[PDB]
């Protein structure tokens, strides 16, 4: 579910193309190391929320944090995480392995 330097558009279409509801998929800036963003597709529109960080990489939001971002898009794919709705973050179809 994680993603290189992808401009939020780009994203969008990854979450979009898929089939069920709640695609999420973690971008990562160009030249800013450490930065991460979180975007998931909400109906008609597509939603995301800035990941932040404390101590060295431990992440959070609002009140929950962990060490890796694995434990973020798990417990939320578990756990309530809009504040709209009841959705969780289904997980999204990277991209395609076809090796030779
Ligand atoms: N952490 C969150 O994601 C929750 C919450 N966000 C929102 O309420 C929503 C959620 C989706 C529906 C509308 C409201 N989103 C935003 O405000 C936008 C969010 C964001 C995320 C990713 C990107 C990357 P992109 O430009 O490539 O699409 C741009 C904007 C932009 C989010 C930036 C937040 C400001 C902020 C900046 C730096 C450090 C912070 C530390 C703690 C809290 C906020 C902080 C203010 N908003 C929020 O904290």
């Amino acid at each position: 579910w994680f993603f290189g330097k992808i401009p939020r558009a780009k994203a969008e279409e990854m979450l979009s193309k898929q089939r069920h509801d709640g695609a999420f998929l973690i971008r990562e800036s160009e030249s800013a190391p450490g930065d991460f963003s979180l975007s998931v597709k909400f109906g008609n529109d597509v939603q995301h929320f800035k990941v932040l960080r404390d101590g060295a990489g431990k992440y959070f939001l609002w009140v929950v944090k962990f060490n890796s971002l694995n434990e973020l898009v798990d417990y939320h794919r578990s756990t309530s995480v809009s504040r709209n709705q009841q959705i969780f973050l289904r997980d999204i179809e990277q991209v395609p392995q076809q090796p030779t």
